[PDB]
Order: structure tokens, then C-alpha cells, then sequence
């Protein structure tokens, strides 16, 4: 559909004139950031962002691509180079080390330099690299970890842990030799490595001993505690903090977030990862947006400021399933959380960065008409005279041969929330992609986010902006 | 391979400290641009840029992803939204209208507002939108069009033409009704619409009448002239310009580019598009880099400055064939041309933008090791126990079923210049992609290139920077 208003060149000339005016008004801050927020869209590459924008635009009353995402409104953009030291196409652990600790590492390790080796406990020590969140805490700021995955998953773990193996969620996962050598599981590291004021997401199970019924699924044993060392880490965490509260559901989160004197809040809302937003029980579970507001309620009380990590952690998972519907709906909720944080904080004193850890082999093609669904079919048949989707994957589990050929697909099918887009190569899981991802930035020192940078730049600019870390001699005036 | 130096966190800390220093030194110009250069990588999306960087890095003596492209060194980056008014995934014609005329248009039209309709000659008039190159010429600047495609192809045509149909290369292509209605073929528009000082690329055939032997392929009739109206457009062009010279080979280009008193230069080096760089006859044909130097030699003589359009036009073509080897080698040559222009011009007075018209359904995945060839196989077999490549396409002509299944592939095969990477969907041509592309910018007013913008922004910032177009009342000091 051709929007009549866009047929007039003045429509475009007006918009661009407005764009130039706004571009010209941009000025660098001379003041430091009181607060730091990194929003991490896990797997949210450039193709995911554009596709998400179109979907969200249509979710509203619009044609799609012309409607900005909240992240699109951020003034400063850079491209981030995501390679790990040992692999061109990275994982979440070693990219976390880069954008949270400012040092690149090897695939599947977290918070360690590339002198460490994956799954070799005895290469750990000396190679720990401290996150900017850790450094923010050392400087007196409150710190928060918020994600739709397990809080012990690779991305949030980058804020606090150091491990040669991202799979070491609880002691149950650590080989005896590594346990003997003192490599702690991530759940333990979560409560021991540093003080964290707010911890919100999934991952209940790793905190409790085997036999412990999950409170929300007391009749599904696979959801119960996993630990073999007898520890209740929630209880240990509560015991070492006054003002500490633990919640596992939305209503309790709500009460806690408004309760003055709740100073430490741990909200673990599923046994493992939180449900996709489309499957979320809105009585039992907070959305990402709700969790980030809950975090902000508590974190904003500290006069010295805060560091907050907010992850759209299941964007990635949607893409791995090659279910773009799940990837993009997670991305919209991620964008809503970004929008909400923007409503609850000031860019005068808060440096906010939105980025992705890496991308996916996700593409948006065919030649679909303006206003068409992102989940629709490309106009015109493929060379095999069957339809195909505008959304596709390079590889992954949507590769199908139905009696010896690529199957036709219909609009109703292509539009289903369970639909897996086709790929060129069958894999149980679609693969990450190695191309540059965006960094969006607003707030004090956001103008420093520019050009094409190593992913490590994200950690360093945030540390610099807040006068942390090796930049205590930033030469910045106090936050506005 | 793990580079030993990168195992030390100070490697990363040093680099990022250096990055912050450079970021902090960036200052906006208060002066206008004397010169304007747009480098257009046709089809050169974010995945193409990263893949190209890795290849080029290894072409040198390096592991790949850590080595900047010339374009990577540009300080300012924005994301450009490429949708056409009528289609989410655009073509080269209507994106040209956006980044060259500052107005979005409909798919397969050039230099027309979206009030025009494709292939409807009688919707043309009133809807012409004038390019910033045209406006630069009106302001006394010299102007140059340089590309590896036909100079009448959609992208260069955006600098000078206005047509409802990009396929109208010569009069031979225009229906009688449209000819009767006065819609001129692009080759005619090339010589008639405006004065152009330098025209370098392919497209000899459309300039000469049928029967005219091509000078370089006098024994292949399909390469001869196409025109039915009896016109020799080269002769007509030469006749209306003193100092005018026409060349069809590299040695003549060389002589002309150093010949003072050659004031107008038309170099048409193939009948149609120029050969891929890997197939270029270096005695007969100039590379893109060589052509852009030739252009700069002539254009730089004007004291009022110049506008130059330089296109890596066959990046796109490589991707359409799903031959990433051709796409990426074109991208490297495009980057070399950017590097060369940077050597021959000053960022004190030259605004240079590098961008793409749109992307492709090209992805870079698997989990390949550091230092591995971009054309190599992903480590580990696919779910069908056969190898797969790190480079893949969503759709296109690399979709193969060899006796009823996805064929295995070897390293020697994957690395061949003729190799087509696999896709999910068979198409004669791989399809453009609709995700945002990068804009890289350096020079006076380059800092205005920021955030997420409509593609039209590219035209407007360039016009603004040079105080052209509707921005004669820019409020800028004279060029430095
Ligand atoms: C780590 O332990 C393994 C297993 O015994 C051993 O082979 C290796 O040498 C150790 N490396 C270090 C750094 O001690
Ligand atoms: C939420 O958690 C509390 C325990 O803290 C429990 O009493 C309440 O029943 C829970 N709500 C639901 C709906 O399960
Ligand atoms: C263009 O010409 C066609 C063919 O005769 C006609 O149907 C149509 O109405 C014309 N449109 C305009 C704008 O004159
Ligand atoms: C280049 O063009 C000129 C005509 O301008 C011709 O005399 C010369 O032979 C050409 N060179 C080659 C190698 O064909
Ligand atoms: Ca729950
Ligand atoms: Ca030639
Ligand atoms: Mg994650
Ligand atoms: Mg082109
Ligand atoms: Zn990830
Ligand atoms: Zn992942
Ligand atoms: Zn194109
Ligand atoms: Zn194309």
C-alpha cells in the first residue's frame, strides 16, 4: 500500500529538514553519568531490529518501517565488532566479557581473559576480569541484573561471574576435579562474588538442594532444586543482607518494589528461563518491562546512582528455534522495557546503551509490499513454484523436506507463533551470526559511542562515563 | 587460532583507552564542505561489511576481523532505513532517489517522487526530484559519476535521470507509447539532463546505433550498439562540450586524466557492466579505484569543488548470484577506492559518505575459528551429517538438491570463486534484504550523520553540508 502523504516530496523534505535540525542540536555532555544502564538484546542483530520495528509499527496502527522503535530514538549509534578471541562467530559468555568487563575472551567462558581455556578450571586464576557492574558497586552505586533468562545464564553472569564454563549453573554441573580445584558454579558466584542489590529473572532451581519442590511447579520434579551440596543459596543470600527479600512471583515482586526497607531484592520467577512473552502468565510472572521498573524503583533510591543490566535474553532463543515470531515479540518487549526505563530515568544523568551480544543468520527479503506482515509470504513463487517467506534463516531447524522437496507454505501457516522459517541447512539450533551489531546510546558521554568499535568499547565507555574502573581520573564534571 | 597478544587484558584495555581518546578528540566542523563524495556499495549490508573486513584482513597478513576496513575508520556512523514507499525490501532505483535526491520513491523508478508509478510514462511529469549532484552542478561545482556497472544503471542514473522504468537503458527498451509521450531512455538522459564532467563505467552499447561494432569486441554482435533512433550519443555529447574526450580503455583513460584541457571525460569501458574485479583485464580496464582516481584528477581542478558518486556496483551482482567470493572481492575493491579517495582529498573540506542502497539475505554463521577463511566450512557437520559453509543465503541460486538431498561441500569447493553458497529457497537471483544499512561519514558536517535515519537523510546532509539545494541558508562558514 502506497501512503498518499508520502507521494509528496515535501513529506520527505520536511522530515529530513526536521532530522537535520535535531542533528544540529546534539551537544556533548561535560558531566559524568550518575547511572549506567546497558540493555542487551541477546541475538538482536541489525536484521532483527528492522524486522522488529516493522512488526511493532503494525502492532500500532501503522504500515511498519516508518515508525521508530524506542531504541531508534537514541541519538548515537556505533557498529560493534563481536568476534571472540578464538572464534569469529561468538557466544554470549565471551561477548559478555567484552561488553561488561571490557576484555575479549574465548568462546563459552565468562568474565575471563583469553588466557583461560574453556572447561579447564586450572586456567582460571589470574585471568579474572572485573565487570563494570562490580566496579560500580565498589564505587558505592546500587547494582541490578534483570533478564528473561536464568540469572545464571551467560549474559547476566558476565556482570558478576568468572568461569571457564558457562554450563556450570549449579554444583551439579561442575566436574569433581573442577569442584576440587575451587571453580564455583555460577549460582554460588551469583551470591558470593559481589553484592548485588537487585536480581530479577529465572533460575530458581540452581539455588536449592535436590528434593526441593519448586514453589510454582511443586508437582513437576524436573523443575525442583538441582544442588548436591545441600545449600539453599537463597537462604544464604538473604542471611547475609538486611533488607533482603526473595520473591518468586509477580504480586510479591510488586509489593517488594514499593516496600521501602526492601534494600536487596532477589526475584526468581521460573525454575529456568522465563516463558516467552507470548506465553507469560500475567498474574504469576512480570514482563521484562515490569521487572526493569521494579529494579529501577529500588536502584534509584541510592544517591550515588546505579548500574543496571537489562536483557531481552530470549530474542536469541526465538532465533535458535528459527521462530522469528518469538524472536521479534521478545524484541518488542525488550524495546518496551527500554522505553519504560527512559520514562523512569533522565538522560541528563543516565547513560543508557542498547546493544546486542551478537546477531543471528536471520534475513528479511523477498520484495513484500508496504504494510505487509513481516511473517507473510514473499510476493511471487520461488523457482520450485512454491511460496516462500520474507523471513528466512541461513541454517537451523526450519529446514524441511516434505516427501523429498521444499514444502509450500501458506499465510496462515507462516503467521503462526510456532512457525519455523525455512533455512538452507538443517541444524537442531540455528546458529549465531558474526556480523557487526548496533550500539545505541543516550545520556552523558553517549556521543563517545561512535564509528566502528570493538565490543569491549561498550564496557569502557560506560566505566569512563561514570568515572569508574581505570577512568577514575575521567576529567568530567559531576553528574547533572 | 588464539593470538597470544590478545590473551592479555591490557591488550584490550590499551586499545579501548586509545579508542576513548580518539572519541574524545572528535569535534564538529563549523565550516561547509567544498567537495562531496558518496561511495555507494550496492548491496553492501552489515553482513557484507563484516565478511569483507575478515577477507581483507586475511588478504593482508592477519587473522581477519581485528583489521579495520578503510570505511571502518570513518568517525561517524548511522543506520539507514531503506524501504521504498511501496515495498519494504527496496530496489536500487528507488533507494537512489532517496540517497541522491532526498525523497523516497516507488520500486524500480528513478529520480521520481512516489506519485509516479512504475512503467507508466504518463505519471512522470511534475514528479521529477532533482539530485544533489544536479544541484551541485547548478552551484558551479564539477560533478562525476563513477561505477563498475553501466553508467545508465539504477544507482548512477539516480544522479541525473528521472524515469518510471529503470529498464529503459536505450530507446530500444522504451515502448512506443512512452517514446511518443516523451519519456527519454536513460542513455539520452545521461547526455541531456545535465552537464556531467566525468562519466566512468560501463554501458557503451546504449550510446550507439544498432550495427555499430563495439570497439573492444568488434566480433561479438550482442555487444554492439542497441539504438534504433540512429543517434550516436557519444558524438552528440562530445559535440556539446569543448575539452570533451571519450575513452573506452584504460590507457586512454590514463592519458585523459592527466591531460589538462580535457575538461569533460566520458569513459565507457564495457558494452554493459564492467567485469568483476577478479576477471578484470588490467591492461584494457581500469579498476574502480583507478577510475575514482581518474575522476578526482579532473574534478579536483574546479576551485568551487566537486560532487563525486563512486559505486561498488557489482557487490550486489555477486550476492544475486549467491557467489560471496564475487560480492566480497567487489567490496574490498570498493573499500580500496574509498581508501584512495581519502588519500587524494582532505577531510577538512570534503564530506565523504559511504553507504549501501540496501542489503542482501547474506549471513555469516557457524562457529568458525579465528583466522579461518570466510569461504570455509563451519566446524562440525549439519544435522544431515554433511558439511556446510559459514557463508549462507536466505534464498537464491545456490539452493541445490543432488539426488534428493542437500549436497555435501568441501573446502576446495567452498573456496572457489565460482562457488554459490547454499540457500533455503531456490531463486534465479538471490533477493535484496530490507534491514538497515550503515552510513559512514567523515568531513565537514559528518557529525550530523547519527542515529537511525531515513535513507533520504544521506541526500539532505550532503546538500546541507555543501550549502546547496534547499539549504543555501546553511549557517556555515566557508570551507576550510
Ligand atoms: C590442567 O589440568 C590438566 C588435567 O590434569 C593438565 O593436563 C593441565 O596441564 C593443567 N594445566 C595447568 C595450567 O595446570
Ligand atoms: C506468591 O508468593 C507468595 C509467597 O511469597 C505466596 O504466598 C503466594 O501464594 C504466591 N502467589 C501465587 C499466585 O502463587
Ligand atoms: C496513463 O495511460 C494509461 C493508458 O492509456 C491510462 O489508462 C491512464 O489513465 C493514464 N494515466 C494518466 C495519469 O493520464
Ligand atoms: C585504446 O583506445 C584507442 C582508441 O582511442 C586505441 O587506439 C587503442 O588501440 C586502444 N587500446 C587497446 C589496447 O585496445
Ligand atoms: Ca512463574
Ligand atoms: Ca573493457
Ligand atoms: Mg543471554
Ligand atoms: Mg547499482
Ligand atoms: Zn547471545
Ligand atoms: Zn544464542
Ligand atoms: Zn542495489
Ligand atoms: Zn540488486
Amino acid at each position: 500500500i502506497i501512503p498518499v502523504e508520502e507521494e509528496n516530496p515535501d513529506f520527505w523534505n520536511r522530515e529530513a529538514a526536521e532530522a537535520l535540525g535535531a542533528a544540529k542540536k546534539l551537544q556533548p555532555a561535560q558531566t559524568a553519568a550518575k547511572n549506567l544502564i546497558i540493555f542487551l538484546g541477546d541475538g538482536m542483530g541489525v536484521s532483527t531490529v528492522t524486522a522488529a520495528r516493522i512488526l511493532k509499527g503494525q502492532k500500532k496502527d501503522k504500515l511498519g518501517p516508518e515508525i521508530p522503535l524506542a531504541m531508534d530514538r537514541f541519538p548515537y549509534v556505533a557498529l560493534s565488532k563481536t568476534y571472540n578471541v578464538d572464534k569469529h562467530v561468538p557466544d554470549s559468555g565471551a561477548t559478555a566479557t567484552a561488553y561488561l568487563c571490557g576484555v575479549k575472551g574465548n568462546f563459552q567462558t565468562i568474565g575471563l581473559s583469553a588466557a583461560a581455556r574453556f572447561n579447564q578450571c586450572n586456567t582460571t586464576r589470574g585471568n579474572e576480569v572485573i565487570s563494570v557492574m562490580n566496579r560500580a558497586k565498589k564505587a558505592g552505586k546500587s547494582v541490578g541484573v534483570v533478564t528473561t533468562t536464568r540469572v545464571q545464564h551467560a549474559s547476566p553472569a558476565g556482570t558478576y561471574a568468572h568461569t571457564v564454563n558457562r554450563n556450570w549453573y549449579s554444583d551439579a554441573d561442575v566436574p569433581a576435579s573442577a569442584r576440587q580445584e575451587g571453580c564455583q558454579d555460577i549460582a554460588t558466584q551469583l551470591i558470593s562474588n559481589m553484592d548485588i542489590d537487585v536480581i530479577l529473572g529465572g533460575g530458581r532451581k540452581y539455588m536449592f538442594r535436590m528434593g526441593t519442590p519448586d514453589p510454582e511447579y511443586p508437582d513437576d520434579y524436573s523443575q525442583g532444586g538441582t544442588r548436591l551440596d545441600g545449600k539453599n543459596l537463597v537462604q544464604e543470600w538473604l542471611a547475609k543482607r538486611q533488607g533482603a527479600r526473595y520473591v518468586w512471583n509477580r504480586t510479591e515482586l510488586m509489593q517488594a518494589s514499593l516496600d521501602p526497607s526492601v534494600t536487596h531484592l532477589m526475584g526468581l520467577f521460573e525454575p529456568g528461563d522465563m516463558k516467552y512473552e507470548i506465553h507469560r502468565d500475567s498474574t504469576l510472572d512480570p514482563s521484562l518491562m515490569e521487572m526493569t521498573e521494579a529494579a529501577l524503583r529500588l536502584l534509584s533510591r541510592n544517591p550515588r546512582g546505579f548500574f543496571l543490566f537489562v536483557e531481552g535474553g530470549r530474542i536469541d532463543h526465538g532465533h535458535h528455534e528459527s521462530r522469528a515470531y518469538r524472536a521479534l515479540t521478545e524484541t518488542i518487549m525488550f524495546d518496551d522495557a527500554i522505553e519504560r526505563a527512559g520514562q523512569l530515568t533522565s538522560e541528563e544523568d543516565t547513560l543508557s546503551l542498547v546493544t546486542a551480544d551478537h546477531s543471528h543468520v536471520f534475513s528479511f527479503g523477498g520484495y513484500p509490499l508496504r504494510g505487509s506482515s513481516i511473517f507473510g509470504l514473499a510476493p511471487g513463487k520461488a523457482r520450485d513454484r512454491k511460496a516462500y517467506t520474507v523471513l528466512l534463516y541461513g541454517n537451523g531447524p526450519g529446514y524441511v523436506l516434505k516427501d523429498g522437496a521444499r514444502p509450500d507454505v501458506t499465510e496462515s501457516e507462516s503467521g503462526s507463533p510456532e512457525y519455523r522459517q525455512q533455512s538452507a541447512v538443517p541444524l537442531d539450533e540455528e546458529t549465531h551470526a558474526g556480523e557487526d551489531v548496533a550500539v545505541f546510546a543516550r545520556g552523558p558521554q553517549a556521543h563517545l559511542v561512535h564509528g566502528v568499535q570493538e565490543q569491549t568499547f561498550i564496557a569502557h565507555v560506560m566505566a569512563f562515563a561514570a568515572c569508574l574502573e581505570p577512568y577514575t581520573a575521567c576529567d568530567l564534571a559531576p553528574p547533572a
